[PDB]
C-alpha cells in the first residue's frame, strides 16, 4: 500500500448528483511530439466550443470543433500519433445534421453517469453520426482501412429515431487499437425502417463490446478481417448482425430478443481468387429468444468447407432455426434448447491430417471452471470508468512532478507516485510521453488511467543488452496478488532497446474477485512513432541501420504466478513509420511478442501479437487460458533474416523448436486447460516481396504444438501458410484441405 493512506481506497467518493470526474479533473495533457506542445489541447469539453446540448441548436459544427481543434490529421495526413484528442460530452442531447467526423488518434467520451445523446436531426443527411473514415471524390478516403488505428467512442446514447429515412449510427471502418464502449442505438421499429446501428465494410480489428442495439432494419453491418466482439445485446431489430464477409471473428456474450434473423452470413467462395463472404465466426456465450433464425448462411455447404460456424453454450428460447439456409433447408433445428458444441466445416484429431466435413454436434468443448464466472461463463468485465469516484480520488502524475514531454527522465518521479499512492488515489497519467531509465514497478493494489496518448517509453543501457533483459514495467511484484486496473496506456521503448521487456505481468487475482488484474485499452506500440529512435529514417527496409533498430526483447511476459484479463491489447511491433508521412515501412527488431508461462486464469480477449522475430504468442508450461480472437504477422522481412537472427538462441525465452524460416503465430509447450476460441494467424511476405500471397506460401508452418500440451484450437483461420497446423514442428494440417476464400480455417481441433 502507498505511503499516504492506511487502506486501500475501494470505492468512489462522488456524491451521485456530480458530474463525472473526467469534465472536472484538471486537464494537464501534453502531445509531447506535437509541433506545439505548448498551445495544443489534448481534453476538449464540446461545450467550450459552442455546443448546447439542448436538442435544438444543432451542434454539428461546435462538436466538429472540439475535433478538429489545434491542426490535427486530417485529409492528406496516413496516421499520426502526435494530434491526439479527448472530445468530452457532459450530459445533453446534442442534435446533429451531418457526420461528425471522427479524427485520427479521437475518443470521443460522454458523461459515464448520464449518457449523453447524440440525436439526429430530421433532415440528417451523411453516410452516419459518426464517420471514423471519410469518404472522398473518387473514391478515395482521408485513411487505408488497414492502418485506421487509434479511435475510441465510449458512453453515449445515439438515437436516430426521427430520421425517416435511412439512418446510420457509426461508420466504424477501423483496425487495430480501437474500441466502442457502452453505447446504446435508439432505432425506429417501425415497418419497412432503414436505420442502421454500425456500418462497417472493411478493416483489421479490433475490439468492441458493451453495447445495446434497440431498433432497426440492421443492428450492425460487420465486414473486416477480424474483430472480437463482447457483450453485445439486439432487441426488436430485423436482422441483428449482417456480417458480409471476414476471415474470422469471434462474438461472446451476445443476446438477441425479438429479432427475425440473429447472425446474417454471407457464404462465399473457397478460393483466393473468388468472391470473399463470411469465412468463419465463432459465438461463444449466447442467449436467444423470441427470434425465427438464430444464424442463417446466404447458400448451403454441400459437403466441403465453404463458411466455418462454431457455436458454443447457445441459449435459445423460442427459436425455430437454430442454423439455417436463406431459403433453403434448416440445419439446426431450434426451439427451447441449449446448444453445447456445435460446428460447420472441417474437424480434426490429433497428428492425423484428415478433415472431417461436419455440420453436426461436436465434442463438448472444455471450458476450465477458474476461466468462468459464478454463472458459468467465460469472463465478462468491461473497461473500468470509475464512474462513482470523484477527482480528489485521482492524483495527477503532472502535479507530482512527471513531466511527460518525451525528454526528461520521468523515473523518479514516477517511482515516487506509485511508492505515495499505489492504492490510495487512482493514479492518473495526463497525456505525454514518459520516458523512462528504469524498471517502473506498479504495485499490486494500483489502478492507472491514461488520457488517450500517456506513453511509458523505457530506454537507455537497462535496456540494451538482449542476454540480460530486464524489464520496463513490472505489474505487481513477484508472488503478489491484488486489483491492478490499468486503462489508456501505452508501453514502448526508444530505441536501441534490444533487452527490453516491456511488460513484466506478475500479479494475480486476490482470492474471490475475477479479473481483479487486467488491462483495457492498453497497447504495446513499439517503434514507428516521432522520436521513438525507431523510425524510417533509422531503421530503412534495407536494414541498413542495423543494431540501431533492436526495439525491444519480449513485449510481453506473463510469469508462472499472475493471473491478467487483457482486453483489446495490441503487442505491435511496427512494420511502417505511423508519423515520418507516407506510412514508410521499416525493419525492426523484436525477439518475441507474448511470453506467458501463468497457471491461470489469463482471458487474452482480441489481443494481437504481430512483427516479433521468434514468435508472436509463446505459451510454456502455461494452464487455464482462454484466447479470442487472438490476431499475428510475421515480421515483413523475414526470412531475410531467419529466426532468430539478429538475436541469439535463449533458452529461457525462445521455443525449442525454432520457426523454420519464418516466426511461429503461436507455439505452445507443456501446457494445459488452453482454449482457443477464434485465431487469425497471417502471413503476408517474403523479404518484403509479396509475390507468395497468390500461391498461399509465403511460410511453411506457422502453429506449432509439443506432444503433451492439453489444448483446443476452434475457428483458427491462417493466412498463406503451408502448414496450418503442426505437431512437433512437422506438419499435420495442410491448407489445400481448408480452403475458404482468401483465408484457410481449421474449425476444430482436439488431442483426441
Ligand atoms: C454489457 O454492457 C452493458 C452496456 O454497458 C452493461 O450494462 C450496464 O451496466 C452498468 C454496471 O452495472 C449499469 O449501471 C448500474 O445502474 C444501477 C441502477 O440502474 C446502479 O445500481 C449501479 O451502481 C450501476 O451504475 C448500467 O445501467 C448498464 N447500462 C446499460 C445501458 O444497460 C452490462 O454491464 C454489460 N454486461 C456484461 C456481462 O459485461
Ligand atoms: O493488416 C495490417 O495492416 C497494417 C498494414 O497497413 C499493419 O500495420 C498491421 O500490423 C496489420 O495487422
Ligand atoms: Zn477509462
Amino acid at each position: 500500500l502507498g505511503s499516504t493512506c492506511s487502506s486501500p481506497l475501494t470505492h468512489g467518493s462522488a456524491a451521485p448528483g456530480d458530474p463525472f470526474w473526467l469534465q472536472n479533473i484538471q486537464h494537464q495533457g501534453i502531445a509531447a511530439f506535437n509541433g506545439n506542445p505548448g498551445g495544443y489541447p489534448v481534453f476538449r469539453n464540446v461545450k467550450n466550443y459552442g455546443a448546447k446540448g439542448d436538442g435544438n441548436t444543432d451542434d454539428t459544427a461546435a462538436i466538429q470543433a472540439a475535433i478538429n481543434a489545434g491542426g490535427r490529421c486530417g485529409q492528406g495526413c496516413d496516421s499520426t500519433t502526435t494530434q491526439p484528442a479527448l472530445v468530452y460530452f457532459p450530459p445533453g442531447t446534442y442534435k446533429v445534421s451531418s457526420p461528425l467526423v471522427v479524427l485520427y488518434q479521437t475518443q470521443l467520451i460522454g458523461d459515464a453517469k448520464n449518457l449523453p445523446t447524440l440525436l439526429a436531426a430530421p433532415n440528417f443527411s451523411g453516410i452516419a453520426l459518426i464517420d471514423a473514415d471519410p469518404y472522398l471524390a473518387g473514391g478515395a478516403q482521408y485513411y487505408v482501412n488497414q492502418n485506421n488505428f487509434f479511435r475510441s467512442v465510449r458512453n453515449f446514447v445515439i438515437d436516430l429515431r426521427q430520421v425517416s429515412g435511412s439512418a446510420t449510427g457509426i461508420h466504424w471502418q477501423v483496425s487495430q487499437a480501437t474500441s466502442l464502449i457502452n453505447i446504446v442505438f435508439q432505432m425506429s421499429t417501425a415497418a419497412g425502417n432503414q436505420h442502421q446501428g454500425i456500418f462497417m465494410e472493411n478493416g483489421s480489428g479490433g475490439f468492441l463490446g458493451d453495447l445495446v442495439f434497440n431498433g432497426g432494419n440492421i443492428g450492425a453491418t460487420f465486414g473486416n478481417q477480424q474483430f472480437t466482439v463482447r457483450n453485445l445485446t439486439f432487441n426488436n431489430a430485423n436482422t441483428a448482425i449482417n456480417a458480409i464477409w471476414n476471415w474470422g471473428w469471434t462474438f461472446q456474450r451476445i443476446t438477441i430478443n425479438n429479432c427475425q434473423v440473429g447472425f446474417d452470413l454471407t457464404q462465399g467462395g473457397t478460393s483466393n481468387t473468388g468472391a470473399q463472404g463470411v469465412g468463419a465466426e465463432a459465438i461463444i456465450d449466447a442467449v436467444v429468444t423470441n427470434t425465427q433464425t438464430f444464424v442463417r448462411w446466404s447458400g448451403a455447404s454441400s459437403g466441403h468447407l465453404q463458411g466455418s460456424l462454431v457455436l458454443n453454450n447457445i441459449q435459445l428460447t423460442n427459436v425455430p432455426v437454430a442454423v439455417g439456409v436463406k431459403g433453403g433447408p434448416t440445419v439446426l433445428a431450434g426451439g427451447t434448447t441449449t446448444i453445447n458444441s456445435w460446428a460447420q466445416g472441417n474437424v480434426y484429431h490429433g497428428t492425423n491430417g484428415n478433415p472431417t466435413f461436419t455440420q453436426g454436434n461436436i465434442a463438448n468443448i472444455n471450458r476450465p471452471g477458474v476461466l468462468l464466472d459464478s454463472t458459468g461463463r467465460i469472463v465478462s468485465k468491461s473497461h473500468p470508468q470509475y464512474t462513482g469516484y470523484a477527482p480528489s480520488d485521482f492524483v495527477s502524475v503532472r502535479s507530482q512532478g512527471a513531466k511527460g514531454d518525451g525528454h526528461t527522465d520521468d523515473t523518479q518521479a514516477i517511482k515516487n507516485v506509485f511508492a505515495k499512492y499505489a492504492g490510495c488515489k487512482i493514479i492518473f497519467f495526463d497525456a505525454g510521453t514518459y520516458i523512462v531509465t528504469d524498471t517502473i514497478q506498479i504495485p499490486a493494489g494500483t489502478q492507472i488511467v491514461g488520457e488517450v496518448w500517456s506513453v511509458i517509453m523505457g530506454t537507455g543501457s537497462k535496456f540494451t543488452d538482449y542476454n540480460n533483459p530486464q524489464p520496463v514495467i513490472q505489474v505487481g511484484a513477484p508472488g503478489s496478488s491484488g486489483v491492478v486496473e490499468i486503462t489508456d496506456m501505452i508501453f514502448t521503448t526508444r530505441g536501441p532497446a534490444a533487452g527490453a521487456i516491456i511488460v513484466e505481468w506478475n500479479v494475480h487475482d486476490p482470492s474471490g474477485q475475477q479479473a481483479a488484474a487486467g488491462a483495457w485499452d492498453t497497447h504495446l506500440i513499439i517503434g514507428g512513432t516521432a522520436q521513438s529512435g525507431l523510425q524510417v529514417g533509422q531503421c530503412p527496409t534495407s536494414g541498413a541501420g542495423g543494431n540501431n533498430c533492436f526495439a525491444d526483447f519480449l513485449g510481453l511476459h506473463l510469469t508462472s504466478g499472475s493471473s491478467a484479463y487483457l482486453e483489446g491489447m495490441w503487442v505491435w511491433l511496427a512494420d511502417h513509420d505511423l508519423d515520418s508521412g507516407g506510412s514508410q515501412q521499416i525493419s525492426l527488431w523484436s525477439n518475441g511478442g507474448i511470453m506467458s508461462e501463468s497457471q491461470g486464469p489469463v482471458w487474452l480477449i482480441g489481443t494481437a501479437s504481430e512483427h516479433h522475430i521468434n514468435y508472436q504468442y509463446f505459451l510454456k508450461n502455461a494452464a487455464n487460458h482462454y484466447i479470442g480472437l487472438a490476431q499475428t504477422e510475421t515480421p515483413y522481412f523475414q526470412p531475410n533474416p531467419n529466426p532468430p537472427a539478429p538475436f541469439i538462441t535463449n533458452s529461457n525465452f525462445d521455443p525449442s523448436q525454432l520457426g523454420q524460416g519464418d516466426a511461429w503465430a503461436m507455439t505452445v509447450q507443456n501446457s494445459h486447460g488452453i482454449l482457443v476460441f477464434g485465431a487469425g494467424f497471417y502471413s503476408f511476405f517474403s523479404a518484403y516481396n509479396t509475390g507468395c500471397q497468390s500461391p498461399q506460401n509465403c511460410q511453411n508452418q506457422i502453429v506449432n504444438v509439443d506432444s503433451s500440451s492439453d489444448i483446443a484450437f476452434y475457428s483458427l483461420t491462417t493466412v498463406d501458410t503451408t502448414w496450418q497446423f503442426s505437431v512437433n514442428a512437422q506438419g499435420v494440417i495442410n491448407r489445400s484441405n481448408n480452403p475458404n476464400g482468401f483465408a484457410d480455417t481449421i474449425t476444430a481441433w482436439t488431442r483426441n
